[PDB]
């Protein structure tokens, strides 16, 4: 019925049914002093919903999230922060509809939460999360532009895919059939220290986050299953070489995140047709948004895990961005 | 430091350094009657460099695992399990003094617990829980045979890719190099039902607890990536077609147990080395990674069982056992 907690000291909290009256979250751990409103927050919610009126017949308002406690005149005050979304589901106030869940909502709280997670990390670290997609299918998207992400669909960074995307969707559509799809999601900027081993590693914990993702049948980390295949070497005495810091480890090393930009990829898996008329095809393109919040609650969580660890920070001081 | 805890109703808390005097493991929730004594531990945990020998000819004895509470009699008494190994590491050219850090060490304590959660599973509910190794660098195996497995190094269960394995191996060690890994882990007879969305499904907390292991770079179940080229033509009336019972989903739907054999497959990366001796190459230590993914399966699963039944309040019945 439910696990409906996820993390330690940022921690988040929920509950909610679609056919139920609303949804809701307590987040904790949130430092005082961050800005933050309701915008902040639906930003990120309805960036699950591609296009300013893309798709459907015709449209809604849509459902607005509201901060019920913990900010105080536009910033947070430390204090467990509450969300609410009241579900408006057609009969509020002989044959007046009902039966359970269209539920985008699943992944509401979540996102919202992730969103104060994201923000902080951007405003203090300037830690910046985004994904996009690579592979619907059979098709793959090679080149990656951040601007070209948000113009398409399909969170796809390749301009030159975008089209054969839109081809195959429209076909399978049509066709009737669905497809997997694979997500990359980076962490730039992470500061080096994160991660609690054995058990509870940046990775580790990445990855149980991300399979909250319903669909996701895999996560790797850098590589990922790649390294089955390699060939050892990062380090040996020599006179010329390729360098390190290409990641092969993808931001974290024994657990640990190393300063360099994190790199997770997950794999949806092909979806159903339940029975008028939306067809998803590959309703794993809308991940993304919820993609980047898990990696988010995560990293929040383990930035407060590092800090309550110690009296005074050593270095190091770097390019200081807040 | 250390995040040294894991399971929320069936819990293994652990401490220790391989250079350090000893390790420990305070264990939780397992319940009483289960007959267990340290040897039903250390099976486990010699499996770790597999064959009688088979390195250099001959075995110091190692280690040895030490139940320090909650067994009395032969039977779990039902309190907290405590497990102790005490290292002793030599100098060479009253056990001190510590520097040695050797990562295998780093891994007992799981396994050592992970065995308890395998033989209380297999117990109640017949449930196996068996790793073999796929692919060590450009080499696969594509045929099971179980037997196969423990007859070769490389938990391999595939009789005919074993030589091609030594061959890889034998030939990479006298390079100085080594070779990432894939590892599959199967449980079978896993009862439909365990596993606790949003957060805590069972995939999640799998993920989770395998990428505990050292050079996991990811952790895939069912079809896994491959599902993402996949195209999801179900009739799903299951019209005349092939594969209508087949575990794509590779035994967890929608974060719960189907019921069907659970399969899951992480995959490890080539191993660093260091010293200025030389002679001794893993030149793969991937492979022996298999019986500890084995015990993170368990850990997982065991806590899970637990978390199901306390869940449930009306309980379908059997009374197959009596007690004086």
């Amino acid at each position: 019925m439910a696990g409906n907690s996820i993390g330690q000291l940022f921690r988040v909290t929920t509950c909610g049914e679609s056919h139920g009256v609303g949804l809701m979250a307590i987040v904790d751990g949130v430092p005082p002093g961050l800005a933050l409103t309701e915008e902040d927050l639906q930003k990120d919610l309805d960036r699950r919903k591609p296009g300013t009126s893309k798709f459907a017949t015709q449209r809604k308002e849509p459902d607005q999230v509201e901060i019920i406690s913990g900010v105080f005149e536009g910033k947070t005050t430390g204090t467990p922060i509450g969300l609410l979304i009241r579900n408006t589901d057609q009969k509020s106030k002989r044959d007046y509809r009902g039966g359970g869940r269209s539920s985008a909502r699943e992944t509401a709280m979540r996102v919202a939460a992730g969103a104060i997670a994201k923000k902080y990390l951007a405003e203090k670290f300037g830690v910046l999360i985004r994904g996009h997609v690579t592979q619907i299918g059979n098709e793959v998207a090679e080149k990656l532009d951040w601007n070209e992400v948000p113009n398409n669909p399909f969170f796809c960074g390749d301009v030159d895919a975008v089209p054969r995307f839109e081809a195959l969707v429209t076909s399978l559509r049509e066709q009737g059939t669905s497809c997997g799809a694979k997500l990359e999601i980076l962490a730039e900027k992470v500061p080096v220290g994160w991660g609690e081993p054995v058990f509870d590693r940046l990775d580790a914990d990445i990855a149980h986050a991300m399979m909250s993702i319903n669909a996701v049948k895999g996560v790797e980390i850098g590589d990922g299953f790649a390294v089955a295949g390699q060939f050892g070497h990062e380090t040996r005495d020599e006179l010329t070489s390729h360098g390190f810091l290409a990641n092969h480890a993808g931001g974290i090393l024994g657990g640990i995140s190393s300063g360099q930009t994190i790199r997770v990829a997950i794999a949806l898996k092909p979806t159903a047709s339940i029975t008028k008329g939306r067809h998803d095809p590959c309703v794993g393109v809308r991940a993304t948004p919820i993609a980047e919040a898990m990696l988010a609650i995560v990293l929040m969580d383990h930035f407060l895990r590092h800090r309550a660890q110690n009296a005074d920070v050593v270095p190091p001081f770097a390019p200081i961005e807040p």
